[PDB]
């Protein structure tokens, strides 16, 4: 069963080895599926960013197929680019382009942004769930670790391994998947759903911005479900910090009800998003300018 998944990822990835032109491999992150390294092109000396990943080391697998199968040509300004994908041995590389600022996780777990550079991250997350959401793409994964910055501030999403596709014939999917704190409520309640659920994340993460860390997160991760599940919305423990141009945003975010809930589009002309400062206001935040 091993070899014979080997056979049909290799009749997609590119043929080839990626190691002829990389060199000095060093990890810089690990995730669910795989590690990821920072390699430098032989030839140039630039630096790009690759995702290993042991076949024989997977739950799902078949997840491995879906983020190099649907983002295989996909190209957004706020989309982290997957150049190449390779079959190395056991494993799977995917040659991304390498974002110098970090992830978001970082930032807001040290340091604490203003609403200028918060509305700066969601404008950017917004104008990728739009186009994603109108070509029928979902995350199912948005929070603060799957977000990326660039050197000079750009923010770009990252980590499509939980994604899936709707369309006119099946318009929800119904899969247990994401990360328990910042799944939406519908999800949990294993109700059929669609890219709505990636609008109730993202307003997790804007909790995660002002207060540090997602609701309940103290809590254990089958415990905090249940509560989102059953209770009313999550509220800001700094709410005090927080002016009512950002309240009313959050708002129209974490909506119990789907159909309620604003779309990527409709959020993306909202008053509060008219203060998002431009990629240079974010620079700041970052660990090598702290």
């Amino acid at each position: 069963s091993h070899e014979q998944f080997r056979a049909a990822l290799q009749l997609v990835v590119d043929p080839g080895d990626p190691r002829s032109y990389l060199d000095n491999f060093i990890k810089i992150g690990e995730g669910s599926t795989g590690i990821v390294c920072i390699a430098t092109v032989r030839s140039s000396g630039k630096l790009v960013a690759v995702k290993k990943m042991d076949l024989r080391k997977q739950q799902r697998r078949e997840l491995l197929f879906n983020e190099v199968v649907i983002m295989r040509d996909y190209q957004h300004e706020n989309v982290v680019e997957m150049y190449n994908s390779y079959l190395v041995g056991d494993e799977l590389w995917v040659v991304m382009e390498f974002l110098e600022g970090g992830a978001l996780t970082d930032i807001v777990t040290h340091t604490r942004m203003n609403e200028e550079q918060i509305a700066a991250v969601c404008l950017a997350v917004l104008q990728a769930l739009s186009v994603l959401h109108a070509q029928g793409v979902i995350h199912r994964d948005i929070k603060s670790d799957s977000i990326l910055l660039t050197h000079d501030g750009r923010v770009k999403l990252s980590d499509f391994g939980f994604c899936a596709q709707v369309s006119k014939e099946v318009p929800r999917r119904k899969s247990l998947v994401g990360t328990p704190y910042w799944m939406a409520p519908e999800l949990i309640s294993r109700l059929p759903y669609g890219p709505e659920v990636d609008i109730w994340s993202l307003g997790i993460m804007v909790i995660e911005m002002v207060d540090g860390e997602p609701p309940y997160f103290n809590e254990p991760p089958l415990k905090a479900m249940k509560m989102i599940r059953d209770n009313l919305p999550p509220r800001l423990k700094n709410l005090h910090k927080v002016s009512p141009s950002l309240k009313g945003f959050l708002d129209r975010l974490l909506v119990r009800d789907p159909a309620q809930r604003a779309t990527a589009a409709e959020l993306l002309k909202h008053p509060f998003l008219a203060k998002a400062g431009p990629p240079a206001s974010i620079v700041p935040l970052m660990r090598q300018n702290r």
